[PDB]
Protein backbone atom coordinates (compact mmCIF):
# COMPACT_ATOMS: atom_id res chain seq x y z
CA UNK A 1 0.00 0.00 0.00
CA UNK A 2 1.46 3.13 -0.94
CA UNK A 3 -0.06 4.96 1.42
CA UNK A 4 1.60 2.80 4.27
CA UNK A 5 5.03 2.78 2.31
CA UNK A 6 4.77 6.85 2.91
CA UNK A 7 3.85 6.65 6.57
CA UNK A 8 6.62 3.87 7.00
CA UNK A 9 9.18 6.10 5.50
CA UNK A 10 8.06 9.40 6.96
CA UNK A 11 8.13 7.56 10.36
CA UNK A 12 12.01 6.29 9.72
CA UNK A 13 12.85 9.77 8.91
CA UNK A 14 11.39 11.11 11.72
CA UNK A 15 9.95 14.17 9.27
CA UNK A 16 6.23 14.16 10.46
CA UNK A 17 6.43 18.15 11.34
CA UNK A 18 8.37 18.87 8.25
CA UNK A 19 5.30 17.51 6.24
CA UNK A 20 2.81 18.95 8.31
CA UNK A 21 4.09 22.55 8.36
CA UNK A 22 4.71 22.46 4.38
CA UNK A 23 1.05 21.58 4.54
CA UNK A 24 1.05 24.57 6.30
CA UNK A 25 2.90 26.60 4.04
CA UNK A 26 1.10 25.45 1.04
CA UNK A 27 -2.54 25.78 2.33
CA UNK A 28 -4.95 28.56 0.59
CA UNK A 29 -5.89 31.92 2.45
CA UNK A 30 -9.15 33.87 1.70
CA UNK A 31 -10.70 36.55 3.36
CA UNK A 32 -12.82 36.25 5.74
CA UNK A 33 -14.16 39.99 6.03
CA UNK A 34 -17.60 39.23 7.28
CA UNK A 35 -16.74 37.20 10.28
CA UNK A 36 -14.39 39.81 10.90
CA UNK A 37 -16.65 42.35 11.15
CA UNK A 38 -16.96 43.80 14.47
CA UNK A 39 -20.62 43.14 15.01
CA UNK A 40 -19.62 39.68 14.82
CA UNK A 41 -17.17 39.67 17.17
CA UNK A 42 -19.25 38.29 19.78
CA UNK A 43 -20.11 35.47 17.73
CA UNK A 44 -16.39 33.79 17.01
CA UNK A 45 -15.32 32.07 19.88
CA UNK A 46 -11.73 32.30 18.95
CA UNK A 47 -10.44 35.42 16.81
CA UNK A 48 -7.80 33.37 15.05
CA UNK A 49 -10.25 30.52 13.79
CA UNK A 50 -12.67 32.16 10.98
CA UNK A 51 -14.75 31.04 7.99
CA UNK A 52 -13.63 31.97 4.48
CA UNK A 53 -16.45 34.23 3.16
CA UNK A 54 -16.83 31.93 -0.26
CA UNK A 55 -17.69 29.43 1.85
CA UNK A 56 -18.99 30.30 5.22
CA UNK A 57 -23.00 29.19 5.87
CA UNK A 58 -25.32 31.70 5.81
CA UNK A 59 -28.20 31.65 8.43
CA UNK A 60 -31.52 32.72 6.46
CA UNK A 61 -32.25 35.43 8.79
CA UNK A 62 -32.43 38.83 7.32
CA UNK A 63 -30.77 40.20 10.42
CA UNK A 64 -27.63 38.96 10.45
CA UNK A 65 -26.98 35.63 8.71
CA UNK A 66 -23.44 35.13 10.63
CA UNK A 67 -22.52 31.97 12.00
CA UNK A 68 -18.80 30.49 12.43
CA UNK A 69 -19.49 27.35 10.22
CA UNK A 70 -17.85 26.40 7.03
CA UNK A 71 -19.28 23.98 4.00
CA UNK A 72 -16.52 21.63 3.22
CA UNK A 73 -17.60 20.36 -0.39
CA UNK A 74 -15.71 17.38 -1.25
CA UNK A 75 -16.30 17.30 -5.06
CA UNK A 76 -14.63 13.71 -6.02
CA UNK A 77 -15.39 12.10 -2.53
CA UNK A 78 -19.11 13.47 -3.45
CA UNK A 79 -19.73 14.63 0.53
CA UNK A 80 -20.24 16.96 2.22
CA UNK A 81 -20.01 18.59 5.67
CA UNK A 82 -20.39 21.68 7.64
CA UNK A 83 -17.48 21.92 9.95
CA UNK A 84 -18.66 24.82 13.14
CA UNK A 85 -16.94 26.06 16.22
CA UNK A 86 -18.34 24.34 19.20
CA UNK A 87 -21.39 27.21 19.99
CA UNK A 88 -21.17 29.87 22.17
CA UNK A 89 -23.89 30.92 24.89
CA UNK A 90 -25.36 33.55 22.36
CA UNK A 91 -25.25 31.80 19.01
CA UNK A 92 -26.77 28.15 20.39
CA UNK A 93 -30.19 29.50 18.62
CA UNK A 94 -28.24 30.33 15.34
CA UNK A 95 -26.13 27.10 15.29
CA UNK A 96 -29.98 24.84 15.62
CA UNK A 97 -31.27 27.23 13.06
CA UNK A 98 -28.20 26.29 10.60
CA UNK A 99 -29.43 22.72 11.17
CA UNK A 100 -32.51 23.31 10.16
CA UNK A 101 -32.11 25.52 7.44
CA UNK A 102 -29.41 23.12 6.29
CA UNK A 103 -31.43 20.13 6.41
CA UNK A 104 -28.86 18.10 8.72
CA UNK A 105 -29.63 14.66 10.16
CA UNK A 106 -26.58 14.20 12.63
CA UNK A 107 -24.32 16.74 14.28
CA UNK A 108 -20.96 14.85 15.37
CA UNK A 109 -19.48 16.42 18.38
CA UNK A 110 -15.69 15.35 19.03
CA UNK A 111 -15.48 18.05 22.60
CA UNK A 112 -16.64 17.80 25.68
CA UNK A 113 -17.91 21.14 27.30
CA UNK A 114 -15.93 21.35 30.01
CA UNK A 115 -12.12 19.91 28.76
CA UNK A 116 -9.35 19.95 32.01
CA UNK A 117 -11.16 22.92 33.98
CA UNK A 118 -12.08 25.56 30.62
CA UNK A 119 -14.90 25.83 28.76
CA UNK A 120 -14.73 24.47 25.51
CA UNK A 121 -18.47 24.88 24.06
CA UNK A 122 -22.04 25.83 25.49
CA UNK A 123 -24.34 23.58 26.53
CA UNK A 124 -26.33 23.49 23.19
CA UNK A 125 -28.72 20.60 23.59
CA UNK A 126 -31.01 19.42 26.80
CA UNK A 127 -29.39 16.60 29.20
CA UNK A 128 -32.82 15.78 29.99
CA UNK A 129 -35.70 14.64 28.94
CA UNK A 130 -38.36 16.60 31.00
CA UNK A 131 -35.95 19.80 30.49
CA UNK A 132 -36.30 20.72 27.30
CA UNK A 133 -34.65 23.84 25.13
CA UNK A 134 -35.98 26.63 23.25
CA UNK A 135 -34.24 29.42 21.30
CA UNK A 136 -36.51 32.15 21.43
CA UNK A 137 -34.60 34.27 18.92
CA UNK A 138 -34.84 31.46 16.76
CA UNK A 139 -38.68 29.93 17.19
CA UNK A 140 -37.23 26.60 17.72
CA UNK A 141 -38.18 23.76 20.31
CA UNK A 142 -35.02 21.22 21.16
CA UNK A 143 -36.39 17.88 22.98
CA UNK A 144 -34.13 14.61 24.14
CA UNK A 145 -35.94 11.83 23.79
CA UNK A 146 -33.22 9.01 24.38
CA UNK A 147 -29.33 8.04 24.79
CA UNK A 148 -26.92 5.20 24.62
CA UNK A 149 -23.94 6.05 26.44
CA UNK A 150 -21.16 3.87 25.66
CA UNK A 151 -17.95 4.17 27.36
CA UNK A 152 -16.06 6.87 25.26
CA UNK A 153 -18.89 7.99 23.28
CA UNK A 154 -22.49 8.86 23.08
CA UNK A 155 -25.99 8.82 20.89
CA UNK A 156 -28.39 10.57 21.43
CA UNK A 157 -31.76 11.12 19.70
CA UNK A 158 -32.90 14.74 19.83
CA UNK A 159 -36.12 16.03 18.28
CA UNK A 160 -36.13 19.68 17.05
CA UNK A 161 -39.23 21.59 16.09
CA UNK A 162 -39.67 24.58 13.88
CA UNK A 163 -42.51 26.01 16.46
CA UNK A 164 -43.27 28.24 13.59
CA UNK A 165 -44.88 25.43 11.05
CA UNK A 166 -44.94 22.55 13.91
CA UNK A 167 -42.75 20.51 11.72
CA UNK A 168 -40.26 17.96 13.98
CA UNK A 169 -37.09 15.94 12.72
CA UNK A 170 -35.07 13.72 14.76
CA UNK A 171 -31.20 14.56 14.58
CA UNK A 172 -28.81 12.25 15.55
CA UNK A 173 -26.24 13.37 18.35
CA UNK A 174 -22.98 11.43 18.10
CA UNK A 175 -20.61 12.95 20.89
CA UNK A 176 -17.18 11.55 21.49
CA UNK A 177 -16.24 12.21 24.61
CA UNK A 178 -12.60 11.24 25.49
CA UNK A 179 -10.81 12.91 22.26
CA UNK A 180 -8.03 15.48 23.79
CA UNK A 181 -8.15 19.28 22.80
CA UNK A 182 -5.34 19.13 20.86
CA UNK A 183 -4.65 15.24 20.57
CA UNK A 184 -5.20 12.21 18.67
CA UNK A 185 -7.98 9.71 19.59
CA UNK A 186 -7.06 6.22 21.88
CA UNK A 187 -6.62 4.36 19.18
CA UNK A 188 -7.54 4.23 15.20
CA UNK A 189 -10.04 1.37 16.23
CA UNK A 190 -12.03 3.86 18.56
CA UNK A 191 -11.64 6.23 15.45
CA UNK A 192 -13.58 4.06 12.78
CA UNK A 193 -15.64 2.43 15.76
CA UNK A 194 -17.36 5.97 15.95
CA UNK A 195 -16.70 6.89 12.45
CA UNK A 196 -18.92 3.88 11.04
CA UNK A 197 -21.43 4.19 13.52
CA UNK A 198 -22.03 7.58 11.73
CA UNK A 199 -22.32 5.92 8.70
CA UNK A 200 -24.30 3.61 9.85
CA UNK A 201 -26.61 5.50 11.61
CA UNK A 202 -27.52 7.18 7.50
CA UNK A 203 -26.62 10.30 8.97
CA UNK A 204 -24.29 10.91 6.08
CA UNK A 205 -26.72 10.05 3.50
CA UNK A 206 -26.77 12.50 0.29
CA UNK A 207 -30.56 12.43 0.86
CA UNK A 208 -29.83 14.71 4.03
CA UNK A 209 -28.18 17.75 4.19
CA UNK A 210 -24.70 17.85 5.18
CA UNK A 211 -23.67 16.42 8.62
CA UNK A 212 -22.57 19.23 10.87
CA UNK A 213 -19.16 18.43 12.68
CA UNK A 214 -17.68 20.41 15.39
CA UNK A 215 -15.34 20.10 18.43
CA UNK A 216 -13.88 23.46 20.13
CA UNK A 217 -12.79 25.36 17.41
CA UNK A 218 -14.00 23.50 14.54
CA UNK A 219 -10.50 22.72 13.35
CA UNK A 220 -8.56 20.27 15.15
CA UNK A 221 -10.74 17.01 15.87
CA UNK A 222 -13.58 17.84 13.25
CA UNK A 223 -10.78 17.64 10.45
CA UNK A 224 -9.07 15.07 11.43
CA UNK A 225 -12.47 13.04 11.47
CA UNK A 226 -13.49 14.93 8.15
CA UNK A 227 -10.03 13.95 6.68
CA UNK A 228 -10.36 10.40 7.15
CA UNK A 229 -13.47 9.74 6.46
CA UNK A 230 -13.40 11.56 3.01
CA UNK A 231 -10.06 9.30 2.45
CA UNK A 232 -12.23 6.12 2.61
CA UNK A 233 -14.78 7.52 0.77
CA UNK A 234 -12.28 8.00 -1.72
CA UNK A 235 -10.42 4.60 -1.68
CA UNK A 236 -14.01 2.84 -1.86
CA UNK A 237 -14.43 5.26 -4.98
CA UNK A 238 -10.97 4.41 -7.09
CA UNK A 239 -9.73 1.94 -9.43
CA UNK A 240 -6.70 2.40 -7.63
CA UNK A 241 -7.09 2.70 -3.55
CA UNK A 242 -3.39 3.18 -3.06
CA UNK A 243 -3.96 7.04 -5.46
CA UNK A 244 -5.29 8.52 -2.23
CA UNK A 245 -2.97 10.77 -1.62
CA UNK A 246 -3.78 12.05 2.57
CA UNK A 247 -2.01 15.17 1.97
CA UNK A 248 -3.81 16.36 -1.00
CA UNK A 249 -6.84 15.31 0.06
CA UNK A 250 -6.35 17.68 3.64
CA UNK A 251 -5.44 20.48 0.94
CA UNK A 252 -8.10 20.21 -0.96
CA UNK A 253 -10.03 20.42 2.54
CA UNK A 254 -8.29 23.77 3.67
CA UNK A 255 -9.92 25.28 0.49
CA UNK A 256 -13.02 25.82 2.17
CA UNK A 257 -11.99 26.43 5.96
CA UNK A 258 -8.51 27.28 7.91
CA UNK A 259 -6.49 25.18 9.90
CA UNK A 260 -7.65 21.55 9.45
CA UNK A 261 -4.96 19.30 11.80
CA UNK A 262 -4.11 21.19 14.07
CA UNK A 263 -1.04 19.22 15.14
CA UNK A 264 1.67 17.20 13.04
CA UNK A 265 0.39 14.00 15.70
CA UNK A 266 -3.00 14.39 14.36
CA UNK A 267 -1.95 14.07 10.79
CA UNK A 268 0.21 10.91 11.89
CA UNK A 269 -3.29 9.56 13.04
CA UNK A 270 -5.02 10.02 10.17
CA UNK A 271 -2.56 8.22 8.53
CA UNK A 272 -3.55 5.48 10.68
CA UNK A 273 -6.90 6.07 10.48
CA UNK A 274 -6.78 5.68 6.94
CA UNK A 275 -4.58 2.54 6.65
CA UNK A 276 -6.13 1.10 8.95
CA UNK A 277 -9.76 1.76 7.80
CA UNK A 278 -8.75 0.44 3.86
CA UNK A 279 -9.16 -2.72 5.35
CA UNK A 280 -12.89 -3.03 5.80
CA UNK A 281 -13.19 -0.96 2.37
CA UNK A 282 -11.35 -3.60 0.83
CA UNK A 283 -12.80 -6.34 2.19
CA UNK A 284 -11.93 -7.84 5.94
CA UNK A 285 -15.71 -8.67 7.35
CA UNK A 286 -14.29 -9.13 10.41
CA UNK A 287 -12.39 -5.87 11.19
CA UNK A 288 -15.43 -4.04 12.02
CA UNK A 289 -15.71 -6.32 15.76
CA UNK A 290 -12.38 -6.13 16.13
CA UNK A 291 -12.09 -2.69 16.49
CA UNK A 292 -15.16 -2.78 18.86
CA UNK A 293 -13.47 -5.20 21.32
CA UNK A 294 -10.92 -2.94 20.62
CA UNK A 295 -12.15 0.12 21.30
CA UNK A 296 -14.23 -1.39 24.75
CA UNK A 297 -17.00 0.71 24.00
CA UNK A 298 -19.10 -1.40 26.28
CA UNK A 299 -16.67 -1.03 29.75
C1 LIG B 1 -1.71 25.30 13.51
O1 LIG B 1 -2.22 26.35 12.84
C2 LIG B 1 -2.80 26.12 11.73
O2 LIG B 1 -2.89 24.94 11.25
C3 LIG B 1 -3.52 27.25 11.04
C4 LIG B 1 -3.19 27.60 9.66
O3 LIG B 1 -2.26 26.90 8.99
C5 LIG B 1 -3.88 28.70 9.00
C6 LIG B 1 -4.91 29.45 9.72
C7 LIG B 1 -5.24 29.10 11.10
C8 LIG B 1 -4.54 27.99 11.75
O4 LIG B 1 -4.85 27.66 13.01
C9 LIG B 1 -5.36 28.55 13.99
C10 LIG B 1 -4.97 28.14 15.41
C11 LIG B 1 -3.47 28.30 15.64
C12 LIG B 1 -3.07 27.82 17.04
C13 LIG B 1 -3.29 28.88 18.14
N1 LIG B 1 -4.71 29.22 18.36
C14 LIG B 1 -5.43 28.72 19.37
O5 LIG B 1 -4.97 27.86 20.11
C15 LIG B 1 -6.85 29.25 19.53
C16 LIG B 1 -7.72 28.65 18.42
C17 LIG B 1 -7.92 27.17 18.61
C18 LIG B 1 -7.39 26.23 17.62
C19 LIG B 1 -7.60 24.79 17.80
C20 LIG B 1 -8.34 24.31 18.97
C21 LIG B 1 -8.59 22.81 19.16
C22 LIG B 1 -7.46 21.89 18.75
C23 LIG B 1 -8.02 20.55 18.46
O6 LIG B 1 -7.38 19.51 18.51
N2 LIG B 1 -9.32 20.55 18.16
S1 LIG B 1 -10.03 22.19 18.22
O7 LIG B 1 -11.29 22.31 19.31
O8 LIG B 1 -10.14 23.00 16.74
C24 LIG B 1 -8.86 25.26 19.95
CL1 LIG B 1 -9.68 24.71 21.30
C25 LIG B 1 -8.65 26.69 19.77
N3 LIG B 1 -6.93 30.72 19.46
S2 LIG B 1 -6.37 31.73 20.76
O9 LIG B 1 -6.59 30.84 22.15
O10 LIG B 1 -7.32 33.19 20.75
C26 LIG B 1 -4.67 32.03 20.36
C27 LIG B 1 -4.26 33.08 19.43
C28 LIG B 1 -2.84 33.27 19.12
C29 LIG B 1 -1.83 32.40 19.74
C30 LIG B 1 -2.24 31.35 20.68
C31 LIG B 1 -3.66 31.17 20.99
MG1 LIG C 1 -33.88 11.67 34.20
Amino acid sequence: MEMEKEFEQIDKSGSWAAIYQDIRHEASDFPCRVAKLPKNKNRNRYRDVSPFDHSRIKLHQEDNDYINASLIKMEEAQRSYILTQGPLPNTCGHFWEMVWEQKSRGVVMLNRVMEKGSLKCAQYWPQKEEKEMIFEDTNLKLTLISEDIKSYYTVRQLELENLTTQETREILHFHYTTWPDFGVPESPASFLNFLFKVRESGSLSPEHGPVVVHCSAGIGRSGTFCLADTCLLLMDKRKDPSSVDIKKVLLEMRKFRMGLIQTADQLRFSYLAVIEGAKFIMGDSSVQDQWKELSHEDL
